[PDB]
RNA sequence: UUUUUUUUUUUUUUUUUUUUUUUUUUCUCCUCUUUUUUUUUUUU
């Protein structure tokens, strides 16, 4: 769902950032919805202030 | 619920020269009447 797919995004990006496999590649199969995935999350901040 | 790939505006430049206005035709051709020829001279 529109508000439940975000739940999937914040589920997979939760049980994987704790461990060492934080670099992740998502193979979206559409040029259109690829930007839609990133647009509707808006909060990951997975960067240190030095980098 | 619609991915991936399909080049672009020709290359070249560091060659010598010792002439001179023009330019080229037109043929022979009946002259009518007072004359010898007047004349110095002086006033500029």
């Amino acid at each position: 769902g529109p508000a439940q797919d975000r739940g999937v995004y914040l589920s997979l990006l939760a049980s994987l950032r704790t461990r060492a496999q934080l670099p992740v590649v998502v193979f979206t199969f559409s040029r259109g919805r690829c930007d839609e995935q990133a647009s509707g999350l808006t909060s990951l901040d997975l960067t240190t202030s030095s980098e």
